[PDB]
């Protein structure tokens, strides 16, 4: 089983960790797979939800990604990997130190050990959640 990223239609960033996409022609809030940013009112909420802003909105293109698992969780949001102009935001965000890894459930969890490498890597370096 490989996954594959399709094109998605952008409406509207929302937070951190989710965003509004024109799904199949329906709105449609998007949470991202295995990130946990912060709420707006905590710290680096702000931060990061004007990170993952800048980055789908100032995208030429913006692709989504299912995993091999559950595609919209019980609040029905969409679960997905989200890519602008092909770099992944959970990545990115997590390599930042403006999410944490989290939400890993067996069997949605294909980009793990990329994630949990980037989260290494802004531990290492003190990045903002995990500065000192
Ligand atoms: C990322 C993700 C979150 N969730 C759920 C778990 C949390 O629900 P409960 O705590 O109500 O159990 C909720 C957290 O989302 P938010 O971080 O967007 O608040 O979203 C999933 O069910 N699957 C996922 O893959
Ligand atoms: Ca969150």
């Amino acid at each position: 089983k490989k996954l594959h990223k399709e094109p998605a239609t952008l409406i509207k960033a929302i937070d951190g960790d989710t965003v509004k996409l024109m799904y199949k022609g329906q709105p449609m809030t998007f949470r991202l797979l295995l990130v946990d940013t912060p709420e707006f009112n905590e710290k680096y909420g702000p931060e990061a939800s004007a990170f993952t802003k800048k980055m789908v909105e100032n995208a030429k293109k913006i692709e989504d990604e299912f995993d091999k698992g559950q595609r919209t969780d019980k609040y029905g949001r969409g679960l997905a990997y989200i890519y602008a102009d092909g770099k992944m935001v959970n990545e990115a965000l997590v390599r930042q130190g403006l999410a944490k890894v989290a939400y890993v459930y067996k069997g949605n969890n294909t980009h793990e050990q990329l994630l949990r490498k980037a989260e290494a890597q802004a531990k290492k370096e003190k990045l903002n959640i995990w500065s000192e």
